[PDB]
């Protein structure tokens, strides 16, 4: 009834990375290595990289979900508020109830799972690019941390998978993330309270 976050790299030495955005005012999307947590603001583009240290096989997924943090909310599933799953802002293939979307992708599957009822989307592994060492997947999160009704200010991980064709585990990866309207001076302020503890 709660999706595992450990993480594991696997055979094919499976982690993610993140660009180095820096916390000025206008940033739209800006990670934190101190705190393993991705400030972002809502329906914006976040690029999370794949890196893998030998090529996984032809069939390999990787998918996304999120769960709440806080061990007394993981069971309940993490959803779009009662606002922003009515404001028909569809793209076509996210179900209007799911947090997280997939950006520029033609191939993402949103799944309902039908026994845990939890969100999640998938893509399949695509190599890197010519001159390129890892592959990007552009991520959006489509409700804020604080919407009422939604995720009402409890923080929630993003868990990211690497799947083989059946679904089984090959790899495992995870980061916090807050969506608000101004994430660089978020950022700032939660890595200047680590410090100050
Ligand atoms: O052949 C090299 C190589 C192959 C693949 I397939 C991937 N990959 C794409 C999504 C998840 C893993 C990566 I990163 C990579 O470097
Ligand atoms: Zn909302």
């Amino acid at each position: 009834s709660v999706p595992s976050q450990k993480t594991y790299q696997g055979s094919y030495g499976f982690r993610l990375g993140f660009l180095h955005s820096g916390t000025a005012k206008s940033v739209t999307c800006t990670y934190s290595p101190a705190l393993n947590k991705l400030f972002c603001q809502l329906a914006k583009t976040c690029p999370v990289q794949l890196w893998v240290d030998s090529t996984p096989p032809p069939g390999t997924r990787v998918r996304a979900m999120a769960i709440y943090k806080q061990s007394q909310h993981m069971t309940e599933v993490v959803r779009r508020c009662p606002h922003h799953e009515r404001c028909s802002d569809s793209d076509g293939l996210a179900p209007p109830q799911h947090l997280i979307r997939v950006e520029g992708n033609l191939r993402a599957e949103y799944l309902d799972d039908r026994n845990t009822f939890r969100h999640s989307v998938v893509v399949p592994c695509e190599p890197p690019e010519v001159g390129s060492d890892c592959t990007t997947i552009h991520y959006n999160y489509m409700c804020y941390s604080s919407c009422m009704g939604g995720m009402n200010r409890r923080p929630i991980l993003t868990i990211i998978t690497l799947e083989d064709s059946s679904g089984n585990l090959l790899g495992r990866d995870s980061f916090e993330v807050r969506v608000c309207a101004c994430p660089g001076r978020d950022r700032r302020t939660e890595e200047e309270n680590l410090r100050k503890k």
